């Protein structure tokens, strides 16, 4: 069902109960912001992908070019950040997302928005602001007062959105907690799995350049999948045996030289784990199969940008 079907390979739902109360409105939306970003990677598609989820379920989407945030977020000029979040956008509607657009900018720098950013800054602690900022603020040596002030920012954003449901990746967890602990309307909020980043070291993401962007070539999709962590039976951390899990669909058909056990058909992700943990599917032929599927399913979206 619809709630099924929303929960699929997400983290967690901060509320069930919540989520499954929403889902009997009919008039319901979700939101999800992003900091613009000069590459769209493999965990925003996985969060569009959720998004979509949403929209199919009767919800109007908002997605915020979270400008103001990055700005604060040490991105840049916010005139640079704006062009970026429009090609974000871009990249966005190529996924295939119809929803509705905004800047936070566009509001978040009125003055009745503003008074309520002050009113927000006298409830919420320094030391809760900054561990909500943990997995989120730009690394800094000295941090500043801007990092303080974005947990703030977004948490009024999602009072003025009046969103039923938040959605982002688990990272944005505590930002999230704050605006259920600070709002009169307690948001929904669904989050995604932090995908690992490709060399198994890290989390996946913009600044650590260990991610496939939706709009990588073919070529440098196979090289960036030949190249990764992948340790033959080991699942966890596992970037590669993650695309399977949240990108690829089943049943999925794995080429392999007869040689080494031929054809090989998984009927789901399941399936998949149990062959790669038993080593009856070598990392080779998981890579191969994976860089495949992932290039036929970006395709298009490659295709669009152009
Ligand atoms: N914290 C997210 C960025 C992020 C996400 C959402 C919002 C927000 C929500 C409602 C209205 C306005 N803005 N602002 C910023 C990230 O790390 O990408």
């Amino acid at each position: 069902d619809e709630f099924e079907m929303i929960k699929r390979n997400t983290s967690e739902i901060i509320s069930e109960e919540e989520l499954r109360e929403v889902l009997k409105k009919d008039e319901k939306s979700a939101g999800i912001g992003f900091e613009p970003s000069g590459k769209i990677h493999l965990g925003h598609y996985l969060q569009i992908k959720k998004m979509i989820d949403l929209q199919n379920a009767g919800f109007d989407i908002i997605i915020y070019l979270a400008d103001l945030a990055a700005y604060l977020n040490q991105k840049g000029e916010l005139d640079e950040i704006r062009k970026i979040g429009d090609y974000n956008k871009k990249v966005f509607e190529a996924m295939g997302l119809k929803a509705k657009y905004v800047y936070g900018s566009e509001f978040q720098l009125d003055k009745d928005y503003t008074l309520n950013v002050y009113r927000l800054a006298l409830k919420t602690t320094l030391k809760r602001a900054r561990r909500s900022m943990e997995l989120i603020a730009r690394e800094d040596e000295n941090p500043k007062v801007a990092e303080v002030i974005y947990p703030i920012m977004e948490v009024n954003g999602w009072h003025y959105s009046g969103v039923d449901v938040a959605v982002g990746g688990m990272e944005q967890r505590k930002i999230h907690m704050l605006a259920r602990e600070l709002l009169p309307k307690k948001v929904v909020c669904i989050h995604n799995p932090v995908l690992t980043g490709l060399d198994g070291e890290g989390k996946m993401s913009s600044s650590k350049g260990n991610f496939i962007a939706v709009d990588d070539s073919p070529e440098e999709i196979r090289a960036k999948i030949k190249k990764a962590y992948c340790p033959a039976g080991v699942v966890e951390g596992n970037p590669i045996m993650e695309i399977a899990k949240y990108f690829l669909e089943y049943p999925l058909t794995i080429k392999r030289p007869e040689k080494f056990g031929g054809d090989l058909t998984v009927n789901s992700y399941e399936e998949l784990e149990s062959l790669f943990k038993n080593k009856e599917l070598h990392p080779m032929d998981l890579k191969n199969a994976v860089a495949e599927e992932l290039i036929k399913i970006l395709e298009p979206i490659r295709k669009r940008l152009l």
